[PDB]
């Protein structure tokens, strides 16, 4: 008798009832400084929780770890039941979506990132290409003057019916070691990788909270990240 695979039958938010393994791979280039990062962990969409651990595979990371948190999977957001029809990220799965950002650091350079978030086998993969230009060698970023912590932020989402996708805009505040704040202007676009229909939502926001720590037994440059994300606004 016949055998049916999980994705032959199920799609969308149903692939996220359980705990999904995550793989993150980033190839970076900032002012000609090339680096790579590999991360792995789990995502629990029912609770809006994800745990990730990142290791710089090319040695010393040339930017501070907090500047990369936003680049390092909104499909694990906790959407309340009264907002199911507005969860674009889960509806594009398993084929996934493309996430593109421009991150303009105030008084400094800009990141441009292109990421594909999709299932590879039973693993949720976030594969990123990052290009950084016009950073100051003494600035807060290349000079490693950012504190190792992260603040909570809301990501304000609007539909983009033109490109069958999503748009978002938000400011990130990085604590600087001298007591000031380094601003990171995020502009974001999301478009489905596949051709199937996707939920295009009314205006709403994702609420992000993050916790960074270290593993004292890991000698490679690394970051441990706990994130909680929930949806709200309607």
């Amino acid at each position: 008798n016949l055998y049916f695979q999980g994705h032959m039958v199920s799609k969308g938010e149903e692939l996220f009832t359980g705990v999904v393994p995550i793989l993150v791979e980033l190839d970076g280039d900032v002012n000609g400084h090339k680096f790579s990062v590999r991360g792995e962990g789990e995502g629990d969409a029912t609770n809006g929780k994800l745990t990730l651990k990142f290791i710089c595979t090319t040695g010393k990371l040339p930017v501070p770890w907090p500047t990369l948190v936003t680049t390092f999977v909104a499909c694990f957001s906790r959407y309340p039941d009264h907002m199911k029809q507005h969860d674009f990220f889960k509806s594009a799965m398993p084929e996934g979506y493309v996430q593109e950002r421009t991150i303009s650091f105030k008084d400094d350079g800009t990141y441009k990132t292109r990421a594909e978030v999709k299932f590879e086998g039973d693993t949720l993969v976030n594969r990123i290409e990052l290009k950084g230009i016009d950073f100051k060698e003494d600035g807060n970023i290349l000079g490693h003057k950012l504190e190792y912590n992260f603040n909570s932020h809301n990501v304000y989402i609007t539909a983009d019916k033109q490109k069958n996708g999503i748009k978002a805009n938000f400011k990130i505040r990085h604590n600087v070691e001298d007591g000031s704040v380094q601003l990171a202007d995020h502009y974001q676009q999301n478009t489905p990788i596949g051709d199937g229909p996707v939920l295009l939502p009314d205006n709403h926001y994702l609420s992000h909270q993050s916790a960074l720590s270290k593993d004292p037994n890991e000698k490679r440059d690394h970051m441990v990240l706990l994130e909680f994300v929930t949806a709200a606004g309607i």
